[PDB]
């Protein structure tokens, strides 16, 4: 009948921005120890965030409709991003139907194509980068190059690829992303209008731009049929909404640059965290097991080797998504109120469910920092490593073709080895959290027979 335990405020304007800003992990954790109480109330300058850090609730998190719980508050940090009235900040009738389409450019039925143009863009880079027998490179870094361009070879047609590629491109997504805030999302007053966040506008109306013309070009060789190019641009130009519109240049510009600023981070993050474990020498028995797996394997791969011959693999980077979740926190604006366990949850709050936290709750998770890609989420709909329910990631499917690809790939034609004695620190300091840069640095040896 009363709101959920509150985590004392020792100072008052900040709240817990500063311990939870420092190791939220820690944090979080000795809110859920010491407040008795997995379902917990924290402050963010003074705005409350329910976190539901109990994973037998997770339902009650992702079930209730927009309405109630809404997203759209909590990501307008993005509007700049996205643009004006695109996803969330659309209304939640065309929000919805704009994340549907991109959802279909992103069924497997697209995939046919994919893994063997994924196993090329990363042969390619390594190629031109790991030239040598051996060599010293950051997994991070390279990671998030292979993986922006395996990703515009896939979604991208040739044309497109050509007047914009993938190094290029990625100069957008940190251009645009650089001139965001996360403290916003808790207070947006800082919004209100900021140098570099024309940036985000210039990287984005650059971006539109291009595709404006890209699309002229394209128009003008269907008389001859020159083309039958349906790269996600394509799909996206053909969708109808039901009132028999259409995506005007900005939604469609908006929703690739969601997609893709989607996979970037999140994806190359996964793929470093996956890598990493298993070139760890205690990991050994897990590579060896990994190996079983690709090596009566051809060198070309097609998908009949990824999604359906790979569990084990998938295993490791779904494990890896649960150690280290790359988004930590799920939030909505909590509309109206909601039952959260033997609490309620008022309306004005803000509720969040946590990847991070829930994925180290010990009852689902014994051991949670151990790396064991062979356990099982002991409590029912504990990993969150994608979400869930209504909003659960589109994106699910194909990121995980990219990193067991790119994981196929890399580890048949190289073997590796950390740098360092144990396996990075995670860096809860970025807004999508990977394992720390400067902490990345690895030794590829080359493979011969
Ligand atoms: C490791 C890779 C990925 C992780 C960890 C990840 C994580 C997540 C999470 C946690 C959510 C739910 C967050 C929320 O409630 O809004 C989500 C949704 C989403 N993800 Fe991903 N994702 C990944 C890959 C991708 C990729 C590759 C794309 C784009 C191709 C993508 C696009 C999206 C989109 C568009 C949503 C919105 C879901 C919706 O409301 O329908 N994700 N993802
Ligand atoms: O969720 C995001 N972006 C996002 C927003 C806010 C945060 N943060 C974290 C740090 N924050 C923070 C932390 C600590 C302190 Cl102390 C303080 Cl103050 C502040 C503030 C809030 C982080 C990320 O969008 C992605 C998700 N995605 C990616 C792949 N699959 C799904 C996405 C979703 C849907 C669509 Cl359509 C496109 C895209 Cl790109």
């Amino acid at each position: 009948k009363k709101t959920p335990p509150v985590y004392p405020v020792t100072v008052p304007f900040l709240g817990h921005i500063v311990q939870f800003g420092k190791n939220p992990l820690e944090f979080m954790q000795r809110c859920k120890r010491d407040l008795k109480s997995g379902v917990f109330t924290i402050s963010i300058g003074g705005q409350r965030v329910t976190i539901v850090g109990d994973p037998h609730e997770h339902s009650r998190f992702f079930s209730p409709r927009n309405e109630i719980l809404s997203p759209r508050e909590v990501y307008t940090i993005m509007t700049p991003v996205f643009g004006e009235g695109v996803a969330y900040a659309a209304p939640y009738p065309r929000m919805r139907e704009q994340l549907n389409f991109l959802a279909e450019e992103l069924t497997i039925a697209k995939f046919q194509n994919f893994v063997p143009a994924i196993q090329h863009e990363v042969r390619k880079f390594m190629a031109e980068n790991w030239k040598e027998d051996e060599g010293v490179i950051n997994l991070l870094e390279d990671c998030g190059a292979m993986i922006i361009n395996t990703a515009c070879q896939c979604l991208f047609g040739e044309d497109l690829r050509k007047r914009l590629n993938a190094r290029h491109f990625a100069q957008l997504l940190s251009k645009m992303e650089s001139s965001l805030i996360p403290a916003a999302v808790f207070m947006p007053w800082l919004l209100r209008l900021l140098p570099q966040s024309a940036r985000c506008r210039e990287a984005r109306a650059e971006l539109q731009k291009i595709l404006g013309e890209i699309i002229v070009a394209r128009e003008k060789e269907e008389a001859s049929k020159d083309n039958n190019t349906s790269d996600l641009l394509g799909g996206l130009l053909k969708a109808v909404y039901r009132d028999g519109t259409r995506m005007s240049l900005h939604e469609v510009c908006g929703m690739i640059v969601a997609a893709m600023f989607a996979g970037q981070h999140t994806s190359t993050i996964t793929t470093s965290w996956s890598m990493l474990h298993l070139m760890h020498p205690k990991n050994k028995k897990w590579l060896d097991k990994l190996h079983k797996e690709i090596d009566e394997f051809p060198a070309q791969l097609n998908y009949d080797n990824v999604m359906d011959e790979m569990p084990f693999a998938e295993r490791c980077v779904r494990e890896s998504i649960r150690r280290d979740p790359p988004l930590l926190m799920v939030m909505r604006m909590v509309k109206a109120e909601v039952k959260v366990g033997s609490y309620v949850v008022p309306k004005g709050d803000i509720i969040a469910c946590s990847p991070l936290l829930s994925h180290h709750d010990e009852e689902a998770f014994p051991n949670p920092r151990l790396w064991d890609p062979e356990r099982d989420e002991k409590v029912d709909g504990a990993f969150i490593g994608f979400g869930a329910g209504v909003h659960k990631c589109i994106g699910q499917k194909f990121a995980l073709l990219q990193v067991k690809t790119i994981l196929a790939t890399a580890f048949r034609e190289y073997d590796f080895q950390l740098l360092r004695d144990e396996v990075p620190d995670p860096d809860y300091h970025t807004m999508v959290v990977g394992p720390t840069l400067n902490q990345c640095l690895v030794k590829y040896t080359r493979k011969k027979k």
